């Protein structure tokens, strides 16, 4: 068997007196009165080795430097004084033998602090990526990757128990989730390409046409986007699909799955069921379709209070939303929130102060005439600051919701734990304020609400979709919908989305043909697994939970990708780079 | 909750008297005696629905057609006589309600017969792939896909219990001009730059050992743009794993126990442990192949040193004479077929003779009588057998008679059953300049290190192949962890410093920061599943594979893109 008798970090006082064989890295060396103390490290943590001048191990111990790899043999003994910061801190290994398995030069940044329970100083992330195989030696990074393992295994255990079949779907496939495709040139016929899948969407629906009833996959997705907002060129989804389901069936299975994952991998109990908010409810109350429920400060509609007001900017607005903050803001901070508001298309931010009887600052003058109704509507107390955005309903909600989020940081609100929620009853179409156009919030295979089918031709903007988003702590961690299984309806919805019969055949003809062979009712969802793991670990970026990620420009400092290829190779593909 | 109360195929006599709600596809319809029989299908199998004339569902049941999707409601009853070919065969459902959820076109081929336990006529595979979502309705295809699920879950269970960490590695990585051709991905923001899809996770998994994770695995997709002949797909799946502080023995032992766990859990088959082991040299000598089929015997025997004084010059002067004893007197037709198999494998010919009770007859029988007692003790041949001989260079004679041995198995109608695994070990590190076999990180055998510069062709590697029924299903090695030894192997290969950096620079630098001893392996998961299912191609164990030519008839890929999509990438077709 193995030479190793134990993981180094697993030794305890119950092993005192045993002879052990250990293998690991030298976390740190210190010399004292002729003794050589080596902190030996493996994935279970540190244990102290002691090399005595009279031991045969001593000559070898004198050569050793940090990050060298050694095999050590000796007797577990109690330390005269224990180190309470270490799990092995009561014991040490009295070395009888020591062998160097590998030498090492000094690393470009330290990896030893976290194994001692000490705080790690911030290193340059471009350097950590360039030497990612050293960065991954740190305890925090190994914890992240081992949590990732435990989450996926929990997912397999639960979905296997629920009868889901794991199916691996293609990577070299047909050239659809609202991004650009990554292409792969076909070598034998220049001008031909594969595309990497933006998601397995069409394949998992075909697996329902095939009668497998329920599917899942830990799927890699590839999307060529502006990597703004911590995007990686490829990323991981828990993808799943079910047959003969309504929305509620998908929502309940996912809730139970999430509670299982959090229980088994984090030791956290998630109360069930998750809260549910409709799209309109979410934006009315929070000004966001990804509400952060870790704090209050809900938005209130006060437009109907100003229909007789001399303040034309309020009186003409479709909506005036208000938010009461429990603090008297400085003029600098107010201007900061005003800038946030203006960055979200608002015409501006109004403000005032609540005092014992009257109001002070900003627009207080125009607030005095409606004081009684306003205080009942906002629940504001003396010392608060009231903020207002006036305008069209979606802008006013969205602008003051972003002010709300920013203000939680300014006020230092303690936001704790994991607050999941479903957002449901999305409209089928979203209005692009900029491009003056209708676009789909979810992909084109999302089923409209069956009660709304006659509105597809009469009034498309009132049409509800059978779609849903899963939100965690103000972050979208999942999204899905019930699908269209009638080929007539899917073409009808394609026509509505501005897709003629020619484009339908060229992009989706194979899938529309599949719908004519008896497609069952089906629906599904996909989680953003990297996003979820980042939240579960409190990481600032999904790069902390991916073993070998790209940097922010989608480049790989570790390997040098992306890079040129030999001119010979590029000519074999029958392509050339166009001259600027 | 769900509308259905049960999977259609899960109903048994224990459900008699319950009212059920079922959803599925119409497998077939038959009218007999005024009753309408509908075989309702879902993934657990078929159940008979019966519509009686008085029933509200009677008119609906008469109009439904194959592959329509329906919801049925009724009472579970015993059949008057059971159909034992169905798991639900003791029961049927008396319909009270029947609702059509989707109509269906007549499929281009039948998918109904397997679910009744009947043989299925072979359909054009190109037609099956074009309508793959329909092909996957067949019972056979769903069993393959569900077996694949059970194998992967069993791998996760076992390796998780043994302390392995699953780690996902990059799909967009560095293109290298190293050997097999990469599939490329253009980098939009800087035309002329490309990512490559990974040929394997090799460098990432070794770096994970340098990172101290101790033991890793991944169900990994590999992409290799090479010749697709011999049932290859442009991408395929490996079970990929790596371990620290191991010797060859530690890797083989782990993989043996893992494989036995997989077969027990996913197939209900017991694999005796340990697996047999043969060195590469023993495998070549006894079977003429580095992937021996152990499902039958008929071992090759070296008889060269028997004819060093025989008059038969072609035997007497050959470097090697290999012999094989077949337990059947063959026809002159059969011998000439084996002879052509030998010549097709670079042999000069195939000598033969029959073994009689007192001596030999036919072919080269005359030159065999002087050495009869020794020839028979070496071949263990009995009267009635037929001796085949190939004389020539050692590797050629072995390889040719090994292929003769395989073709002979079919001629004799040998029963080849079950699952026969073995390890092939102690491969040579190199082969003639000099070149490595798989990748250049494989460790030399420690006791052969001084021969690296003196006698390189005799240096053994710490490399191993896993073979099942004559097929390579896995390969790996102990890796080099000493950078000075890795540079030493590169100097032996003539691979300069500028070429090392351009091809492995980031990994060779990683070795300078303390790499532990480590080693690993990868299984060909598709290949293993095809063997586990008796499928003739890995296409049968992949949900949506390419055809034999590498194209996808289902979606039409690879396909052109609009010129604007390609111009945005800064590339053009020449
Ligand atoms: N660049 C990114 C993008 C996304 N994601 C995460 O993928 C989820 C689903 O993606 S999705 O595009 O919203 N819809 C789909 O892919 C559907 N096919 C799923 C279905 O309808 O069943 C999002 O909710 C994010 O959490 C992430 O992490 N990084
Ligand atoms: N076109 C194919 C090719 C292969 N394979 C299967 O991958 C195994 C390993 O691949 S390998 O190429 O022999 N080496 C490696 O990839 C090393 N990184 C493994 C290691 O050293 O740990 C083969 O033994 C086949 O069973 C398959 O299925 N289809």
């Amino acid at each position: 068997g193995m030479r190793r008798t134990h993981y180094a970090g697993s030794l305890r006082e119950t092993h005192v007196g045993e002879e052990v064989v250990l293998e690991g890295w030298v976390n740190r060396r210190r010399d004292l009165g002729g003794l050589i103390f080596l902190d030996l490290r493996d994935r279970e943590g540190l244990v102290q080795l002691v090399a005595h001048p009279a031991s045969p191990a001593y000559a070898t111990a004198e050569r050793v430097r940090p990050e060298w790899v050694v095999r050590a043999k000796g007797l577990v003994r109690l330390r005269p004084e224990p180190n309470p910061r270490l799990a092995t801190g009561r014991v040490e290994v009295e070395l009888s033998a020591l062998e160097v398995l590998a030498e090492a030069k000094t690393p470009p940044f330290p990896v030893d602090a976290g194994w001692r329970g000490e705080e790690e100083k911030e290193a340059s992330e471009e350097l950590r990526l360039k030497y990612r195989y050293l960065d991954l030696r740190r305890r925090r990074m190994q914890e992240n990757l081992r949590l990732r393992h435990r989450v996926i295994k929990a997912i397999w255990d639960f979905l296997d128990r629920e009868g889901f079949v794991q199916v691996e779907t293609p990577f070299l496939t047909k050239s659809p989730e609202g991004a650009r495709d990554f292409l792969v040139p076909y070598r034998h016929e220049p001008g031909l390409f594969y595309a990497l899948p933006q998601s397995p969407q069409l394949f998992k629906q075909m697996l329902m046409v095939a009668g497998l009833d329920r599917y899942f996959q830990i799927a890699r997705c590839f999307r060529d986007e502006d990597l703004r907002a911590d995007r990686q060129p490829d990323f991981t989804q828990l993808d799943l699909e079910m047959s003969f389901v309504e929305v509620e069936d998908v929502l309940e299975l996912n809730e139970r799955l999430m509670a299982h994952v959090f229980r088994e991998a984090l030791g956290v109990e998630l109360p069930l069921p998750f809260p549910r908010l409709s799209y309109e409810e979410a934006m009315e109350r929070y000004g966001s379709d990804k509400p952060d429920l870790r704090f209050g400060l809900e938005l209130k509609e006060v437009g109907p209070l100003f229909r007789q007001s001399g303040f034309r900017v309020f009186q003409e607005a479709e909506s005036v939303k208000a938010l009461a903050l429990p603090k008297a803001l400085s003029r600098k901070e107010v201007a900061e929130l005003e800038e946030v508001a203006k960055r979200h298309k608002a015409q501006g931010l109004a403000w005032a102060r609540v005092e014992e009887g009257g109001f002070s600052g900003g627009v207080a003058k125009f607030l005095e005439p409606v004081r009684e109704a306003l205080l009942q509507a906002t629940e504001a107390r003396p010392g608060d600051t009231l903020l207002f955005v006036a305008g069209p309903r979606k802008v006013a909600a969205t602008a003051l919701g972003a002010v709300r989020l920013r203000a939680a940081d300014l006020l230092g609100l303690k936001r704790e734990g994991f607050r999941f929620l479903w957002v449901v009853d999305f409209p089928l179409l979203e209005w692009d304020e900029e491009e003056e156009a209708w676009t789909y919030m979810h992909h084109p295979f999302t089923s409209p609400h069956p009660e709304d089918l006659p509105l597809l031709e009469k009034d498309p903007g009132r049409v509800r979709a059978l779609a849903y988003d899963l939100v965690l702590n103000g972050v979208e961690v999942g999204g899905g919908s019930i699908r269209i299984h009638d080929p007539r309806l899917q073409a009808r919805v394609f026509r509505l989305l501005g897709i003629g019969e020619e484009e339908q055949r060229e992009k989706f003809g194979f899938f529309l043909e599949a719908l004519e062979y008896g497609a069952p009712p089906h629906g599904g969802i996909a989680w953003g697994l990297d996003r979820l793991l980042a939240l579960m670990t409190g990481s600032p970026s999904i790069r902390e939970v991916i073993a070998f990620p790209k940097n922010k420009e989608g480049k790989d400092p570790l390997t040098g990708a992306p890079s040129p290829v030999p001119e010979e190779q590029l000519r074999e593909l029958g392509l050339m780079v166009v001259r600027p």
